[PDB]
Order: structure tokens, then sequence, then C-alpha cells
């Protein structure tokens, strides 16, 4: 019995722990033009992670892993609706 392997919580801990690190590298950016390429790649994979929290036999799993998903992907939205813009005006 060693914490650190197993885990249900921490796993989706981390889902959220870098996502707001991301968050910050990227308001500082000044030039972020590509980062929405990397910033968003990233996202997408922690999500990923989530899928071993599938939904489990109990209450805290369904509500955590959701919350996360709209925590995770209201970041990826942002930028998608930065990167793409009106070619003229």
């Amino acid at each position: 019995g060693s914490s650190g392997s197993s885990g249900s919580i921490l796993k989706i801990e981390k889902v959220l722990k870098r996502m707001r690190e991301i968050k910050n590298e990227l308001l500082q950016a000044q030039n972020p033009s590509e980062l929405y390429l990397s910033s968003k790649t990233e996202l997408q994979g922690l999500i990923g992670q989530l899928d071993e929290v599938s939904l489990e036999k109990n209450p805290c799993i369904r509500e955590a892993r959701r919350r996360a998903v709209i925590e995770v992907q209201t970041l990826i939205t942002y930028i998608d609706l930065k990167e793409s813009g009106p070619s003229s005006g």
C-alpha cells in the first residue's frame, strides 16, 4: 500500500492542476499566435485522463469528472473563438 500509483481522485486533480498553469502561461504570453496551437493541444490531452474515471458507482465521480470537463473545455473553446476571425474589418 503505497500512495502515488493508485487513486481515482488524484488522477483528476491533475486534469485541473495543469489547466490552471496553462491559462497563466497563455495570459503572460505576448505573442500566443503560436500557443493557441500548443496550449490547446495540451489541454485536450488532460481531459483524456478523465476517461479513466469514467462514470463510476459513485456521485463524487460523475460530478467531479463532469465539472472538470467543463473546467478544461472552457479554455479549449476560448481559444478557437480567438483563432478564427473576420478577414475584413
